[PDB]
């Protein structure tokens, strides 16, 4: 495979329980869990960016999401993400000429990866392999299928994305 | 017409390392239920995924007549998209097989399973299945292996057992 | 000898909802424990309440202990919230109608669905201290047994702790 | 003085499937490190218990032998609650064994184990491991096998291999 390089942006993919907060955290990135026991045969590497729920991301988050994408020399990228804004992010990206010879797709999951029942682990998976395999573009990953971020909703009524 | 979600993926299923379970009666791991119809359960897919039975044998068990049976189930299935779980241990002899069958030439045809089984921790298989849908459903008509978060040619493709891994020839 | 497993919420039975961005009480734990235990023996599991321990009041405790009156069992087990575990173990130890049965409480401080969590174990450990212990009212956490008179939860060390 | 946790259980393990673990070299099931190891990493104990490997063999491998140097390991253990995680095959055989040896008669030994492996999905493990902790610490001084939530007194027991369950003679 391609070198694919994957950032981490935080989500319910990572979340975590912390007995200080009696609750949820965005804790450490699922992802490298998954990849852990993956076997990989080729070149990945994962790089952290934000540790935040999507829903407190601002234009100018975004904008760094974009400047750091355009750092990596790789043309295969992973950026798992809140789903809450993950559309905004990728409308965003889908926008930013530099990133035009690059796939990126985005991903995360409804339920925690450290939580019982989680689509995380077969989210990465899927992911992992729409930015190998996928043209140069900006798509989200998620439900087993890959969406046009123009045209893609959360629908929250249904707890997933649909297209408009 | 309200939108329609298609199902563009069947899965088929023939046993391997990846459905192992434990059973009592043998003190040992057995082919048990598939592994991939777990994963899905809880994957939230925008569409189904008709899964299929072909196989519970060790796949070092399989003749010529379980590798045509196997092609048979493949050629009659409408979708054009098409995973197959199945032993590491015969996987390149299975695919091979798949390979020269002129009724497969419009299909998708992947296959995939677990070095490690689904039911015991530190698995590969929750992974490797959606990396396999998603090769299943994005790669160009032809017969393809999906292992190690990569896709091989299975002409050119080797099991090393002692090794652990699919490798180049 | 026969044991009554009654359940009153707590982060041991944390369950992720998407509609909450977040966890809610959910269903008994305990219940998904006792499934694969393999059990001999005659158990049975009642729900009361699904509370964060936070929100109980003194109301909330008196019906914990009267439905504790209501069982016939004498090895009782309440799965319950940690933060005022203490708080409903000291309220039974004074009911005079419970003098006779062996009542443990028990919970997680990590939830049963997450990862990491000490709830298996925990209800392992409580399920023998409820069969074992001589009647009186108990906490069983951290592999052992403290008695509630002398407890706290102490939150800077995450463990219950003697007074 | 600050208060200091008691360490009063001690922790030996003999193998069993509760320590099976897959490896790809076999294409199966070997008997792996102690899982009650990795239980006890996130149980959150007030005190620290001690876990020492006795022996890896299959219960069902088990000699006289074996069985003597496993008395003499905890008849020389000064803590007087002890479990020792076992194969289910055998266990009634060691229980007897220990149970003749006088130097364990002011110790609460417990022998548990699993049916099912803690690294396979749906293991009684984690639960037998909390019971028979408790099970060490609050029965009197004796030889126990705490399994199915409940204990059973070795004499009186058998396996019941075709259920996988110990069962009382009656
Ligand atoms: N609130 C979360 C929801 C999720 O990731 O599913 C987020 O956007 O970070
Ligand atoms: N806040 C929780 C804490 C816990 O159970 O550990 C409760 O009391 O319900």
């Amino acid at each position: 495979p391609s070198p694919l390089r994957i950032f981490t942006a935080g989500g319910t993919i990572d979340a975590d329980y912390r007995l200080e907060e009696n609750g949820l955290v965005v804790g450490d990135p699922f992802v490298a869990e998954v990849l852990k026991t993956a076997r990989l045969a080729g070149a990945v590497s994962i790089v952290a960016l934000s540790r935040k729920d999507s829903l407190d991301f601002t234009e100018a988050d975004r904008e760094a999401i974009g400047r750091a994408v355009g750092q990596a020399v790789e043309d295969h990228i992973l950026l798992t993400h809140g789903t809450d804004t993950m559309v905004e992010t990728a409308r965003y990206l889908g926008g930013l000429p530099e990133l035009a010879g690059k796939t990126v797709v985005l991903s995360g999951a409804m339920v925690p990866g450290r939580v019982g029942g989680s689509d995380a682990a077969f989210n990465i998976g899927f992911a992992c392999a729409a930015a190998l395999m996928l043209a140069p573009g900006v798509y989200i990953a998620m439900h087993g299928k890959v969406f046009d971020p123009a045209k893609t909703r959360k629908n929250r009524g249904l707890g997933r994305f649909e297209p408009i």
